[PDB]
């Protein structure tokens, strides 16, 4: 993938209908089904705080970046195979983008 | 992953070194080992005309750009559990990013 900065209004909609559910962005803010991702950017993957991961997840072991969100969020069971993260991905680029430039700031 | 264009020069010696054994670039170059990767920017994964390629790298069906190609360099195997592609990897980044810089080019 190749992250394009978007929206981050746009993205803030969708992380609230797609993402919210499951996932908080704030510092100290609580797991969920997921885990709290602040600070996911620059850090590798399976490792948010007090959460519990699959093997999976664990095992990636990935720097996340803005392209390789983009790509997990494009179909995550096919970037983490095994994974328990119930989201069956999102197919638009600009949704992607607009996401990942909410996200990048929500999780600063 | 993130790339930067980084050195051709030193990339072409590093393709040498590094994967023209199994691998050409040049527009209608022969399949060896590995396919010919004349046009791999934009296509997707395991798609090259004449070439037999495992189902793990066609069912990756990724569309290779910079950045997913330098995730795959570094632990091919780790990216396409199952490819046939007998490479360890690129561990550095400065070396990924000259290698891909020079294959953009190349492949054109
Ligand atoms: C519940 C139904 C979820 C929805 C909807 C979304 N996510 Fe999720 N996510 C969920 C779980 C249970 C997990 C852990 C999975 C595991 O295998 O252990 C995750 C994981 C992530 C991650 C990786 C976190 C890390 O490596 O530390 C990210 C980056 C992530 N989730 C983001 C994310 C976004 C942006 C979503 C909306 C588009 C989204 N998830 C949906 C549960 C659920
Ligand atoms: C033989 C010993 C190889 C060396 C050295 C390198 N590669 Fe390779 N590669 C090889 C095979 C047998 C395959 C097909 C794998 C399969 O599972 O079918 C590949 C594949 C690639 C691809 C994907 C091509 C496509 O999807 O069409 C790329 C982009 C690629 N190889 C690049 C590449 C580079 C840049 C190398 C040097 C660093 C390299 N390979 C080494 C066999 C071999
Ligand atoms: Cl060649
Ligand atoms: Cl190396």
């Amino acid at each position: 993938a190749e992250f394009k900065a978007g929206s981050a209004k746009k993205g803030a909609t969708l992380f609230k209908t797609r993402c919210l559910q499951c996932h908080t962005v704030e510092k100290g803010g609580p797991h969920k089904v997921g885990p709290n991702l602040h600070g996911i950017f620059g850090r590798h993957s399976g490792q948010a705080e007090g959460y519990s991961y699959t093997d999976a997840n664990i095992k990636k072991n990935v720097l996340w970046d803005e392209n390789n969100m983009s790509e997990y969020l494009t179909n995550p069971k096919k970037y983490i195979p095994g994974t328990k993260m119930a989201f069956g991905g999102l197919k638009k680029e600009k949704d992607r983008n607009d996401l990942i430039t909410y996200l990048k700031k929500a999780t600063e």
